[PDB]
């Protein structure tokens, strides 16, 4: 059965619950965003609204099969009418399409429903400016302090250094990048960039990122792995065995991989600094995991709650022990009573 943090009081609305069947009272299912934990349960199949981004929407039709006839997509930015209910799309700085939904009750309410999403000082001057919000549902994915990473930025600037370096020194060196969702694009695209290449890849993947908007994909992106010096791998791949394998299929090319997994946060995260980040090791084979993250900070996190000074927080992510449970409480009444609502 569908979860109360799911459901929208006032309204016929859910998010993200597509795989409880049909939800009594339900007539609009939202979707933040295309990961599979949020759409589990859509197929070709489902008969009923589904009201997402524009991007979202692409993915759905393409890589789905959903009919056309039950997708939605709106705008951002802009105030729409859904049966009956003023709600805004705002972009979540998650992945390509992902939103964050803003909801104007009837009777006066407003909700916010951040989906997946990394919290940016930016959104303090969106339309989330405008009004007073009385409830949050939060992405408390990372809601812990010892969960620090770096920016975006200087994580790429680690990656984009460190294969400039490789290949210049060994221009036989072929360069791997892990994917098992989209998001992080900006890793492959960033280090294909610094070194004059396209990025390789299979069908499967070239079609979901032709589905993204990104702009000049074409002169980015192909199927043809010969031409390209950067290519992108399943995650699973992404080990000694796995890249063994991928070098021979290279026909000699290549006399080396530089590998890359955008992790999200591991505990060598307390200790050492980006610019210490060393790989692992066998061979003529280097593996580095790189702390790329598309979900809020806890420093991040609470900067963003402290500012939007909801009257109720409803958490979505680590729910399921009684203990998360009672740590997250803790550090939302701390932030409380240290900023004054
Ligand atoms: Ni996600």
């Amino acid at each position: 059965t569908c979860p109360f943090y799911k459901k929208i009081p006032g309204t016929g609305f859910t998010v993200d619950a597509f795989q409880y069947g049909v939800v009594e009272g339900c007539t609009a299912y939202f979707l933040t965003h295309f990961h599979s934990d949020h759409y589990a349960g859509l197929s070709k199949h489902f008969t009923f609204p589904v009201y997402c981004s524009e991007i979202t929407g692409n993915l759905l039709k393409n890589k789905l099969h959903v009919q056309e006839q039950y997708i939605h997509p709106l705008p951002l930015d802009t105030e729409c009418i859904v049966n009956g209910v003023k709600v805004v799309l705002l972009d979540a700085n998650h992945c390509p399409g992902a939103v964050m939904i803003l909801f104007y009750l009837p009777n006066g309410t407003v909700i916010l429903h951040t989906g997946d999403f990394r919290a940016d000082p930016s959104m303090e001057r969106s339309l989330l400016a405008d009004q007073k919000v009385h409830m949050l549902y939060l992405d408390t994915t990372y809601c812990s302090p010892e969960y620090t990473f770096p920016s975006q930025q200087e994580v790429i600037r680690f990656a984009i250094n460190t294969a400039f370096e490789a290949v210049t020194l060994n221009p036989h060196a072929l360069v791997v990048c892990g994917t098992y969702s989209i998001g992080k694009e900006k890793v492959f695209l960033a280090i294909a960039d610094v070194l004059g290449s396209k990025v390789g890849m299979s069908q499967e993947k070239y079609k979901t990122l032709q589905c993204l908007n990104i702009p000049e994909i074409n002169s980015l992106i192909t199927t043809d792995m010969c031409s390209s010096l950067v290519h992108l791998l399943p995650m699973m791949q992404i080990n000694f065995k796995g890249l063994q394998s991928h070098l021979k299929k290279c026909g000699g090319k290549y006399n080396q991989i530089l590998a890359f997994r955008p992790t999200g946060w591991t505990h060598s995260n307390k200790f050492t600094r980006i610019a210490d980040v060393i790989p692992q090791t066998k061979g003529n084979i280097s593996i580095y995991g790189i702390p790329y993250s598309e979900h809020s900070s806890y420093l991040e996190m609470k900067r963003f709650v402290q500012w939007l000074k909801p009257q109720k927080i409803i958490p979505t992510v680590n729910v399921g022990t009684w203990k998360s449970r009672s740590t997250m409480e803790k550090y939302f009444r701390e932030w409380k009573l240290e900023a004054g609502y």
